[PDB]
């Protein structure tokens, strides 16, 4: 086809005081993350994984705002397909990126806790661009095959291209949807729990860990609430399930940078 047209299917008759919060939300991430990012421009590895989050958040939420701005207010609800694509892209391996960017600031803060002295001798500007490398590298890969699947095989009641929604226009591609989040999400649970027991296992130095607690209870738990939902979320009418969706999309990128 040539063109896809988009569609919160249930709430058709007031749209235009429904993208007040999402144009706040945008706003706000948009100043946090600049913000965060002409703070440095603290050469410390922690700082560097920070700004990389902000980054890759800010970039991730640029994505995806202002097409559904336009749909809410210009009514145009037509997407190139080439455009879908990208978005799709985009999303997925920005949110694995996100999740890797997590994981090394949790080896950091382990390092740091359990090793004082040899923390400096550790990490290495080599070792940590290598380490930022390999994630950006492991994220790219595992979200790269998802458009070739898609393009080997019109209308979407949502406001952005995701894969789940698209891939209903079967058995198989949840299998592989199903194999990458336990992989680049299901282990940064274990590997985050692995080094949380270990440094809890050896005051005011567990209180800089602090602040990194609520990274992952803000990210992790509305992708468990997405996640039930999506499973077994069988009586609520569909625009909640679109509403619910944008939000957990959406608020992690307005909570980070406030948080750090």
């Amino acid at each position: 086809p040539s063109s896809f047209l988009l569609v919160i299917p249930g709430l058709e008759s007031v749209h235009i005081w429904i993208s007040i919060p999402f144009c706040a939300m945008y706003l706000i991430a948009l100043l946090g993350n600049s913000t965060l990012l002409f703070v440095i421009k603290l050469h410390e590895p922690m700082y560097y994984f920070l700004a990389m989050l902000a980054a890759t958040d800010l970039v991730l939420s640029t994505s995806t705002i202002p097409k559904m701005l336009a749909i809410f207010w210009f009514n145009l609800k037509e997407i190139s397909f080439d455009a879908c694509l990208t978005q799709m892209f985009f999303i997925h391996s920005f949110t694995g990126m996100e999740s890797g960017v997590l994981l090394a600031m949790a080896f950091d803060r382990y390092v740091a806790i359990c090793y004082p002295l040899r923390y400096t001798t550790i990490l290495t500007n080599k070792v940590i661009g290598k380490i930022g490398m390999a994630v950006v590298l492991r994220a790219v890969l595992l979200v790269i095959p998802f458009p070739f699947l898609l393009k080997r095989l019109n209308i979407i009641p949502h406001t952005y291209c995701e894969h789940m929604g698209v891939a209903k226009l079967i058995k198989v591609n949840i299998i592989y949807g199903l194999f990458v989040a336990l992989l680049i999400v299901g282990l940064d649970v274990i590997l985050i729990a692995l080094s949380y027991v270990l440094i809890l296992r050896a005051l005011k130095a567990l209180s800089t860990c602090g602040s990194h607690i609520c990274v992952i209870l803000a990210f992790y738990t509305p992708a468990f609430f997405s996640f039930l939902t999506h499973r077994f979320g069988h009586h609520i009418p569909p625009y909640i399930h679109i509403l619910l969706a944008n939000l957990y999309l959406l608020v992690p990128p307005m909570l980070n940078p406030i948080i750090y």
